[PDB]
């Protein structure tokens, strides 16, 4: 029976069965089951001897610290796992009952309380984001460190599927081709959720966030360092979801880290959203002279050719700002940003174009100087502006089209505004007595309209009549000058003329006359200059 | 070699080795497999002993009525569940082989036929769908109660994965953190193919609908009852697809069943389409006083705070309305909604910011007042409206910017239209002899421009000569009274003057002059407003 | 013992144990276990029996050719399937270390080298789009047929999952209700990487490829052969990425293959991106006297209803055309496309509606005649052109409306544009000492302005004065002609005259007066069309 038996049997042993995880690793063949809580103490290190085990986790590992699994086989797939620390520590919730922001330092140091989840453990950027926290903050609840962290170590092609957690951590160390897959909103702890880290051995390759959320955390939800998806973009945060993230949604880090470069290139980032981040919904950017990586010489400050694919973001409620990134060359599309305390989108990029960018009711707190700010030489293709709530647009050297919304135009500085593919247009004017097309010269005034196309309601409604104006500015005050068609359905034009004897200059082109005003003989003139050029003073109108 | 034997291989029971699915339920540990069918009777339970196990189905639960799992442990999941009614019943199928709806209860009751799928057993909505059909319809084909449903019951934690069926309806009662997964395609029954219903106990959270798709079924494909997310915004539907509901794809109940309120909050509802129901693609409403719920005193009819995460929707040929919702505050984004019998969209909802949203052919069967209602004061940003097919839009409350499309002017209706924000235009005619910028006031006429500016061809193509029109409208003809520039190429502007004696009050401003017709000595006279303000009458043009 | 242990265990055989894999396949119950490398045939077939078995892979199917699987029972499921072939051909690598395309045969031909990945084997399809490569190509890099496939034959309810491999490939012929699940980023070879085919039989139906992503191959990364998914659209691709296809990304054959259709009807296409592909992005067409299919007497070519579902798709990067289809009555909505070389879409539609469409920077290497070519009486509705980057836009029978961007009016070709529903209206101008409002009737000319209204600066900034002038074409020399108000300031209108004496026919309606020069006299005369319709001449001003 022996024999059929180990030949007609799925092969898995169990936990249950052994007194520590290496030995179970070590009789592993095939399946690996974790049906009994497992204490880790920090740095506790496995070797599954390259082995393409299938692991299933129906109970806890827990233990502050790192529990380190190494030389799993490519193909090796963990489900289920749930890291939780021993320590409760200290949490602050930074928010109200009815999902109000608290700013005040005092307000959020009220908030204490010991609890694995439903806030994060206070860390340095909290000392930035309430100014007077570091002060007021009790020394018991300053500089602590809990994760409950699973460190996959140097493999090659492993998925985890599933996690979850109280206070707990996932990080890929030196990892390639390796994936999270439908993260089961795992709370996490001080370090970042996921961290896909490569700051030795090769650039970090084939590395995705697939699907899934998670909760909370001190620092950044998803992060990634010194990984490069190549021109195959392979690697990449896709149809993501981050929830309170005491740092950032999605993070690609800036600078040097250690000795070398921690930057990303080439890796995606979509169909994700982020709601609520203490920090940032999306930050994408890799400068803050560059060890490991391009010198300033090559490309300057915030200029690299990163080349991520972006596209189709959400991002709601950050305390920080919502979308920001640098870069050269870059394209963008489709990111929809509502209801943040600093700026919708931070932009440093250069040579770049923007496709349907939507930020809607941002800046609600006046953290920053605009709603949108891009530094460099820009192209934006459809922008929508304003909700239901300082300039709104702040993008000098940039060109501008297709924006839509109750925008005011004084808050909007680009280098060109222009809709050059119109139709035959059609101005449609509910709840006035007038419909009017206007126009403003920034250079002139960004707070008012130099000149207007008006139609002016005669009498009142149904009457089947309305006057026509076209207007012009004069000492800074709007429509001052204005020819008139059909006012109180007199069915003629009404032309203004020079108050006073019109000097020779006046009169710009040839073949026109222009009206002038003669008090002491009551007489009206008129300036010609005739179709040859030369000026005549000719008597129009008299008694 | 038993004690060898326990240790390295898999546990698992199958089916097949018991009479009872409750005794393989009791002697499973681990694993279970369903290999043989199961006919179960109404209400049969089965009692898992709050163990954690994974149940694999290569075979169907045969049954009218609900099969009961209880007290499953947190991180069971089931996977490939399919639920086959014993009953073949008469089902309708309103829609012809060009895939057209039939309207008309004769055509409907014509359809008749007993078949498990490519059909719906008829209910009460039918009768108000079609109407007549109640007393159409012969006695066996009425009240028919045909599911076969597997209710997951008070269970936190389970998750089914690529359930399908025949007639089946899956319900989780009084869960929570449990989600449907990949849903591979069940045909339903007569009851909502996936309910999770919460009316006891707790607000449900963490119950989702993640991808997969549905076809059929009586009622609603998706539906929620007292479920709220937090501001976690832990639950919904994502990626999810509906197709031919009964009722409509995705519902969250509204008012009072039984003696409590079975309103949702909190949820998200994003990445989903709906095709074909008979009823709506998404119905997000809350109210149809509320017991359980806020007091009317606090949040009026239609005003409640639900706060859901609404985000890249795709509805197309439902017979009722495409995408319907009630609430107050709400962020609204990247909905699409195509070939609709009903209202694109009908929205209850007051203070709420809509941004993006394109309604393209819809009320095609005139079943509503408009294309898109919109009830209070609310904001939408970006609005794309007509395909290639009764007001169009009636949102008389609502400030709109942004409209795209070839609406009929006279068939909108909004409180404040504008596009604030443009840069310089160009307006380019294409077929036409002229080019033209309209305006229209719509407190004077919702049927006739005002004025124009208007660019018209002197003699033909490639003349490189066109002239200029400034109109106004009188005696309800527009373009009545007209300025030109360089009509018939002459280079010289045409005059309107008023063609009788001007009274004092025609002429607005100081410095104006206003000519006027004096038909007894053929002169042109001109009434002036100098400028201190007095009126003087002087000869312009004479013999 | 025995028969404890039979009711105990999970059962699962292993390839380890049998010399072959159809002995595996017959011991096979539950499980199926691939543990070691595996050399297969060219034709190698495995008769699974109708056993509805789990497929679990851990090692490589070896072999040039196809092994093919049979006789699965609905609900198989194999996951993690890696396909290599023995043979290492010689690839062609058309692109640089800068991510440039090669377009040159010479330089093509440079890059040729051995292996399994990294490039593709040549093709015909190569000799056309790199003219001159076939006669420079060596003969032992041209006509290689080099492809490992796992063919899935007649079977229904089989899904595939995780699949991967080195110039590997996936057919499903003859194939209902089966798919292709989260492809692990397979190598492609020769033929198509996963391809539904049902040359014969029923049509196919069910039929998905849901997530994953593919790389290479000498052709088409996903592809249809006579599917029709149904009313209920029960098939197609969904949430899928393509890079580097030798071929296309998605593709839906066209015209007849063998002596029957190949044409596809009723599939989804959507949330999927296709970056980089040698030919085109997206290939939806189905013609190319339609045997097996509808006559071209009932449906022309290229109006077929072909009735799929697109929305949420991106394209960048093509060689060749970004999104291409034909048919009649199609609903298209969401399309972005980027950085492409030839066309960014090709569309021989006829009656169809396409809405929130982006091509951004297409056309860049002029292979096309536009950017974006529709054939048909077609609808848009929101166009979004130009990024940072020969007409653009040529749809001589469509009607469009909304487009946003940087566009050349004068590359603009399109039966009627026009923007029906826009409020009031503000024209901000940027940069500039004027704000202008443009009309351009490209009858007359599609180069040059007819007519504007402009607002100029009066001195400087914070002069707090401009004036307006209305302007008109004469001797195709833009605002030859034109009327002031406030020139200098002056607060007067400047009118322009005829340089001549009027002709009667230069005056158009009665109740105007138009001024003419007489130079003999040195005076101003007035045409005067009285309101009677009778002319008088009149002397307006004098000496």
């Amino acid at each position: 029976y022996s024999i059929e038996a180990d030949k007609k049997f799925k092969y898995s042993v169990k936990l249950s069965d052994y007194p520590t995880l290496q030995d179970a690793a070590s009789a592993a063949v095939d399946g690996l089951l974790i049906d009994r809580d497992y204490n880790f103490y920090g740095g506790e290190t496995v070797d599954f001897g390259g082995k393409v085990l299938t692991i299933e986790c129906k109970a806890k590992f827990i233990g502050d610290g790192n529990l380190i699994f190494t030389k799993l086989g490519k193909g090796s797939r963990i489900a289920g796992v749930f890291m939780e620390s021993t320590t409760t520590p200290w949490v602050i919730k930074p928010w109200t009952d009815d999902n109000q922001w608290l700013t005040d330092a005092a307000a959020v140091v009220a908030t204490l309380k010991q609890s694995k989840t439903d806030g994060y453990q206070p860390t340095v950027s909290d000392y930035v984001k309430f100014p007077g926290i570091e002060t007021l903050l009790p020394p018991n609840a300053k500089g602590q460190n809990i994760t409950s962290t699973l460190e996959i170590r140097e493999c090659i092609g492993v998925e985890v599927h599933r996690a979850s957690g109280l206070m707990a951590g996932f990080l890929f160390r030196g990892c390639h081709f390796c994936k999270m897959v439908d993260a089961n909103n795992p709370s996490g702890g001080k370090d970042g959720i996921i961290t896909f880290e490569n700051l030795s051995g090769d650039w970090g390759k084939g590395n995705y966030v697939i699907g899934g959320r998670t909760s909370y955390g001190s620092v950044s939800s998803a992060q990634f360092l010194r990984n490069n998806g190549g021109f195959e973009r392979d690697g990449g945060v896709i149809g993501f979801t981050s929830y309170r993230a005491g740092g950032s949604g999605v993070k690609t880090w800036q600078g040097t880290v250690g000795s070398t470069t921690s930057r990303n290139y080439n890796l995606q980032f979509r169909d994700s959203v982020v709601i609520y981040p203490v920090w940032d919904g999306f930050d994408l950017g890799a400068d803050t002279d560059r060890p490991g990586d391009y010198p300033i010489t090559q490309y300057p400050l915030h200029q690299l050719p990163l080349n991520h694919l972006i596209d189709n973001l959400l991002v709601r409620g950050a305390l920080g700002v919502g979308f920001g990134m640098d870069g050269k060359g870059m394209y963008v599309s489709n990111i929809t940003v509502e209801d943040c305390a600093g700026s919708g989108a931070y932009l440093l990029t250069h040579e770049s174009v923007f496709t349907n960018i939507a930020i809607i009711d941002t800046n609600t707190k006046d953290f920053q100087a605009n709603q949108i700010y891009i530094s460099g030489a820009c192209r934006v293709n459809g922008l929508r502006l304003i909700g239901i709530r300082s300039l709104t647009i702040d993008a000098p050297n940039s060109t501008v089209s297709g924006i839509t919304g109750m925008v005011d135009p004084s808050r909007i500085n680009v280098a060109n505004l222009a809709e050059e593919g119109l139709g035959n247009i059609r101005a449609n004017s509910f709840g006035y007595d007038s419909a009017a097309i206007k126009l403003r010269i920034h250079k002139l005034s960004k707070t008012l309209d130099s000149g207007a196309l008006y139609s002016h309601i005669n009498g009142g409604a149904g009457s089947g009549s309305a006057y026509t104006q076209l207007t012009a500015i004069s000492g800074s005050t709007p429509d001052a000058v204005s020819l008139k068609v059909n006012h109180k359905d007199c069915r003629g034009a009404e032309i203004p003329f020079v108050p006073d004897i019109a000097s020779d200059d006046f009169i710009k082109d040839s073949s026109c006359f222009l009206p002038y005003w003669e008090n002491n003989s009551t007489s009206l003139k008129a300036l010609v200059k005739k179709p040859n050029g030369e000026l005549v003073r000719l008597t129009l109108a008299t008694l």
